[PDB]
């Protein structure tokens, strides 16, 4: 039963020994929450330039249904990490970013702003203009024209399209009461990623655990049933809380998957 899967998934060990990076005095700043750190073992490495800690963002690679490494879960990019957010976005060749808060809920900040509603914006060495938002139901679509500005030789060749998904249709104060935003939003990311290939695909929400864990589980949920008819939600999330602390966070996030997979097989007929 649901409440019995989920409490074996409460139960699943959150393993400090592995979290040495995110826990360095110097990068403890850059984290939302003490309890939300990745773990060293699938962390996301940045470059270093001086600077003994700028390898450090909290985000973690996640396994995909058919590939490793195929979802960076992050947190909400701060004011003093966003710089680190677009650079991580570049230097692991991220073209698509889904996005599921609003920037503000509740009266409380959730995500720094990293991208500009119109016109361009400057982050360290890389600036980010919008070039087209879509808005279609509960989801904007936005086309940004990324360039890493350094060395200034090379500007003309280091120009890329990041597509970024903002998805609108979850409440404030629970879970969305229909299906199919997400399943649309699944399906308009995977549209995207057969045209940019194997490319990781950046997820965040506010702490990048609980609607980001909902998200990547449903897309490999989803997958799995497609390619291989197998039903299991237990063993897709149970692998989640492995990889990240707290992927799928709370029970309803957990009943709302099965609700997803429930209304993917109806319009599956």
């Amino acid at each position: 039963g649901l409440e019995e899967e989920f409490r074996k998934l409460t139960n699943v060990r959150i393993m400090k020994e592995n979290m040495r990076t995110g826990n360095l005095p110097a990068n403890m700043k850059k984290n939302r929450y003490i309890q939300i750190i990745p773990y060293d073992f699938n962390r996301v490495i940045l470059s270093m330039k001086g600077q003994e800690y700028t390898d450090y963002i909290n985000a973690s690679f996640i396994d995909g249904y058919r590939q490793k490494d195929y979802f960076i879960a992050t947190q909400g990019p701060l004011a003093h990490t966003v710089e680190d957010f677009w650079r991580m976005i570049w230097e692991w060749k991220s073209h698509t970013i889904v996005m599921l808060t609003e920037v503000q809920e509740r009266e409380q900040d959730k995500c720094y702003q990293y991208w500009p509603t119109e016109g361009s914006v400057t982050h360290g060495e890389i600036t980010i203009e919008i070039k087209n938002d879509t808005l279609s139901e509960a989801i904007s679509i936005r086309d940004f024209l990324v360039t890493l500005n350094q060395p200034q030789a090379r500007q003309e060749e280091q120009v890329r399209v990041v597509r970024q998904f903002h998805f609108h249709g979850w409440p404030d104060i629970g879970i969305p009461a229909e299906g199919k935003g997400m399943i649309d939003l699944i399906a308009a990311v995977q549209k995207q990623q057969q045209q940019t290939g194997n490319h990781p695909i950046t997820v965040h929400c506010s702490a990048g655990a609980g609607r980001t864990g909902t998200f990547i589980a449903l897309s490999n949920i989803l997958e799995r049933v497609k390619a291989e008819g197998l039903l299991d939600v237990f063993q897709a999330v149970k692998s989640l809380r492995l990889q990240r602390p707290h992927m799928v966070q709370t029970l309803e996030q957990y009943e709302f998957c099965y609700k997803v997979v429930q209304d993917f097989i109806d319009i599956f007929s």
